[PDB]
């Protein structure tokens, strides 16, 4: 069934939102539009400054002139590539940019948030509560946008 799969996904974006949330000590808004928040990059690229405090960051947000979101989300991609974690973990640009495969980025924040708390950098990643629920809206709106894809979710659990 579509929705329990939908149900399954909304779960994953949730605890990569509360994570993130927490890192940034940071409220990040509802998560039915957390994927689509993350592509101009200026979250993720608030995430790699955290953990390079000793680099200024020139993170790009502005809302007079239309900014550059590449040039927020390849500084995060520098990040998981220069500290030295595999391919399989990460998302390309398009995948943000184009939103092509936002689930493949939740997946990089799943992989990303197991590999920095393992080597305890950062609190760890939170099952979502038993009873953690969505409306249908929300969930009906996950079916359609996998009923227009080709794209297959990510292995989560093998994380
Ligand atoms: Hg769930
Ligand atoms: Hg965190
Ligand atoms: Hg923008
Ligand atoms: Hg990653």
């Amino acid at each position: 069934r579509e929705t329990l799969q939908a149900y399954d996904y909304l779960c994953r974006v949730d605890e990569a939102k509360k994570w993130i949330e927490e890192c940034l000590g940071t409220d990040l808004g509802p998560t039915s539009t957390f994927e689509q928040s993350l592509r101009n990059g200026v979250v993720l690229a608030l995430l790699v400054q955290k953990f390079q405090p000793d680099k200024l960051i020139k993170i790009f947000y502005s809302n007079e002139l239309q900014f550059r979101h590449s040039d927020n989300i390849n500084k995060f991609l520098d990040f998981i590539h220069g500290i030295g974690l595999p391919e399989i973990f990460h998302f390309e640009l398009t995948d943000i940019y184009e939103g092509k495969n936002l689930p493949k980025v939740i997946y990089c924040i799943h992989a990303l948030s197991y590999f920095l708390s393992m080597q305890d950098l950062a609190p760890p990643l939170i099952k979502s509560d038993e009873n953690l629920s969505f409306t249908d809206e929300d969930v009906s709106i996950i079916v359609r946008r996998l009923r227009q894809s080709n794209v297959i979710l990510p292995n989560f659990k093998a994380l």
